[PDB]
């Protein structure tokens, strides 16, 4: 239904209304983003990874991911975290004031966030948060360093891997 970061997104459930909101990045730039308000589920289909995303307003509730290799799974996770519009993803932006240009009639801020994190997702992964996980057979944790764990995971994130 739409393409974002190389994944085909389809909404499978729920609805949202869009409210324009100014947000402040970690490096103190202002982005004016269309915040989606409501409960939604999406599928994400890539060449090398597939995910199920459950989200609410600026909140990743669950992401289940399967993929070819560590790189392919990290790609899905980064796109999902930007799509979530979470405040910790907005605050993970650091470094050059790259969102200040204004040359184009309109420069999509969610695309700007994804392009930022495609350069380096270390700050994003390190600030997202980790949680203890239940023992669900075939579901493993993935740590900020993209290492598997049976005990902990990035908040809301599980890899489907036997
Ligand atoms: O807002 C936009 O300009 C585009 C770009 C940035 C993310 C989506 C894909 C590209 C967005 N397009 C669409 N988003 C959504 C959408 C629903 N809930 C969401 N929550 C967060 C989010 F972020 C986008 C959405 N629905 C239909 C779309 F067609």
């Amino acid at each position: 239904s739409f393409s974002f970061g190389g994944f085909t997104f389809k909404r499978t459930s729920g609805s949202s209304v869009k409210k324009e909101e100014e947000v402040l990045t970690g490096n103190l730039q202002t982005l004016k983003i269309r915040v989606h308000e409501g409960y939604e589920e999406f599928t994400m289909v890539g060449r090398r990874a597939t995910a199920i995303l459950r989200k609410a307003t600026r909140r990743l509730i669950q992401l289940i991911v399967s993929g070819r290799d560590e790189q392919s799974i990290a790609e899905a996770i980064i796109v999902a975290m930007v799509f979530s519009q979470e405040d910790c993803m907005i605050k993970a932006v650091r470094g050059d004031l790259n969102f200040v240009n204004r040359a184009n009639q309109r420069l999509n801020p969610i695309h700007q966030l994804l392009r930022h994190f495609q350069k380096d997702a270390k700050v994003l992964f390190q600030n997202w948060g980790i949680e203890s996980i239940d023992n669900v057979m075939g579901m493993i944790g993935i740590l900020p360093d993209m290492t598997p764990s049976t005990e902990m995971s990035l908040r809301g994130i599980r890899v489907s891997k036997m």
